[PDB]
Order: structure tokens, then sequence, then C-alpha cells
């Protein structure tokens, strides 16, 4: 048989006999990632387990959306794919979907931590900014980034984990929501700069070395950002519903503070010339991402361009070929289990 089993906490990895050597890496709603050596390939790997991705649509979806993607991005700064399979063998038999990714060294949380140069941050963000792009190009629009599916090597090299939101679920995992935009929190529309604002919680939070807005729920969320950055003016009030907008314009007022003081020199490097203009330049991005109002935000390209990060840029990275994505109902879908049963099937077999 060309399949062994091994135990990895409470559950089984059926894995084909290529690969040996797991470790677990990694978890959550969706499945459990274990590092391994492919014997083919004399490389390591990540191999991701998804248990009976059919069983709901929330989890359908969300498979179904990650194997298309995969299987038609090819980005530097988003995880690649290397192989995909199931032990199961039939369709009538089949259970579970395995894929087999790039493996990196870390995630942006560990990153956090560090004290970073200008040359590192810039670069990381650089990178970020790129496979946002990309994405975007291909009409994904991401709006859940966060340092979490966010992965990095030794080397400053980066790589975004997942395509982002599609949602009631029975599980014991939590959902991180202090990266989300306001136009997301209050349930208004968004474009491709909602991204941005999420790039900016992180800078933010790579330079501080704290979470910006930790919300315990939406309510709680909100009020961390008007905290910080002030209550909006009234033309962003009356985009709101008036419901939500009832909501806003009640709660108390808050002047907010200048990028100055949020961010001061000593959280960067700024000893020589060199690194106070980076400083500056740094804030400066910052205030063109931490923007409240989406229509007053700064653009993706806007911030490629922008001095900070500009010393980085590079077409082949930053305007390369859209991705060719072939389902056109991707964002759009309502089966039967054994419907979607049949099309992961499908698709890990590679079948019409
Ligand atoms: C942490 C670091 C060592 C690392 C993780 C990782 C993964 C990886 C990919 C997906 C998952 S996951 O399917 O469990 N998704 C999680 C990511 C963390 S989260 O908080 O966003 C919840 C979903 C876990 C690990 C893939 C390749 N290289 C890696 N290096």
């Amino acid at each position: 048989n060309n399949f062994y089993s091994v135990e990895i906490g409470d559950s089984t990895f059926t894995v084909l006999k290529r690969y040996q050597n797991l470790k677990p890496i990694g978890s959550g709603a969706q499945g459990i990632v274990c590092a391994a050596y492919d014997a083919i390939l004399e490389r390591n790997v990540a191999i991701k387990k998804l248990s009976r991705p059919f069983q709901n649509q929330t989890h359908a979806k969300r498979a179904y959306r990650e194997l298309v993607l995969m299987k038609c991005v090819n980005h530097k700064n988003i995880i690649g794919l290397l192989n995909v399979f199931t032990p199961q063998k039939s369709l009538e038999e089949f259970q579970d979907v395995y894929i087999v990714m790039e493996l990196m060294d870390a995630n942006l949380c560990q990153v956090i931590q560090m004290e970073l140069d200008h040359e590192r941050m810039s670069y990381l963000l650089y990178q970020m900014l790129c496979g946002i792009k990309h994405l975007h190009s291909a009409g994904i629009i991401h709006r859940d980034l966060k340092p979490s599916n966010i992965v990095v090597k030794s080397d400053c090299t980066l790589k975004i984990l997942d395509f982002g939101l599609a949602s009631f679920m029975m599980t014991p995992y939590v959902v991180t929501r202090y990266y989300r935009a306001p136009e997301v929190i209050l349930g208004m529309g968004y474009k491709e700069n909602v991204d941005l604002w999420s790039v900016g919680c992180i800078m933010g939070e790579m330079v501080c070395h704290k979470i910006l807005f930790p919300g315990r729920d939406y309510i709680d969320q909100w009020n961390k950002v008007i905290e910080q950055l002030g209550t909006p003016c009234p033309e962003f009030m009356k985009k709101l519903q008036p419901t939500v907008r009832t909501y806003v314009e009640n709660r108390p007022k808050y002047a907010g503070y200048s990028f100055e003081k949020l961010f001061p020199d000593v959280l960067f490097p700024a000893d020589s010339e060199h690194n106070k203009l980076k400083a500056s330049q740094a804030r400066d991005l910052l205030s063109k991402m931490l923007v409240i109002d989406a229509s007053k935000r700064i653009s993706v390209d806007e911030a490629l361009q922008h001095p900070y990060i500009n010393v980085w840029y590079d077409p082949s990275e930053a305007e390369a070929p859209p991705p060719k994505i072939p389902d056109k109902q991707l964002d759009e879908r309502e089966h039967t289990i054994e419907e979607w049963k049949e099309l992961i099937y499908k698709e890990v077999m590679d079948l019409e």
C-alpha cells in the first residue's frame, strides 16, 4: 500500500510514504498542519489535513475556494501548492483532504516581538503589499489579514497563507477581529483598500509591539479605534445606515492623538540622519493607512509608490500577470452535502 498512518496528538495523519518525520506546527478550525520531509523532492514541506470538509457550508466553501485558488495562483508572496491527495479510494469512501505546501520558518506574531531595522520592516511591508495587489488583480479581496496568517523565513522573505473571508459554526476556536476595517465592523460596503487598514494595524503593531485595537467584541473594537484616532467627521457619519449612524453619533466624542504621539521617535531607529528620515517616512505611511474613512485612505498602489516602500519596487513582483480563476461562481454557491462532497472530491482527484 502507498500510504502509512501516524498519530499526531488526537488526530490520525494518513499520508503518502514519500512524506516522513511529521511534526505539528499549527492548528485551526479548518484543520491541522504538520511539517514533514519529502523524500522525493529532498526538502521539507507543510501538510494540512482537512477533515470531512463537505460536512457543512462554511467548511465546504472555504475548502473548495482554498483548493481552487492554490491550483491557479503562483506568486512568491502567496504560499505555494506542491501536492494534493486523499487516502480514500473512491467517492463513496472519500473522507479527508491533504494539502501539501511550501514550509516557512515562523509567523508574524513572532516577528512583532522583535525590534526591526528599517530595511527589514520596509521589505516585509513591500512583500505584503505585493501579495495583496496580486490577489486584487484577480478580483480577490482578503478582508481578514492578521499576523497569524502571514509567515516568514530567516532571509526576510514573506508569504500570505490564506485567501480570506467568504457563517455560523459549532467550534471551540475563537475569531480574532482586531485587524478588521471600520467598513467591515460597521457593515458598510467595501473596496480593495479595506486590506490597507489591516496592513496599518500590522505595521503599527510591528513598531509598538502591542495590539493597536484589542477589542472584546465589535462594539468594544469601535471604541478602541475612536479613542486613538478620534471621532470621524460628519461626512463619514452620513455614509452609514440610519440605525448604525444613530449608534455611532451617540458614542462619547474623542479628539484622538496625532501620529507623532501614537508613534514617537523612540519606537523607531532614530540615531543617524538616515534613520531619522526613515522614521518620518514610516509615520507618514501609517497616517495614510490608519484612516477610518476608506474614501480618504491610501490605495495599494499609492502605498507601493510611497517613499518608505518604493526602494524595493520591482514590476515582476508588483505588476505580475493576474491569476486565471476558472470558476466564475467561486464566491456565490449553495449546495447539498453530497454535492459539496463530489465537487471537492473531483477537485482533489482533478475530475470535472
Ligand atoms: C507558524 C509557522 C512555523 C508556520 C505555519 C505554517 C503553515 C500553516 C498553514 C496553515 C495553517 S492552518 O490551516 O491551521 N490555518 C490557521 C493559521 C493561524 S490562524 O490563527 O489564522 C487560524 C488558521 C497552519 C500552518 C504552512 C506552512 N508553513 C508554516 N509555517
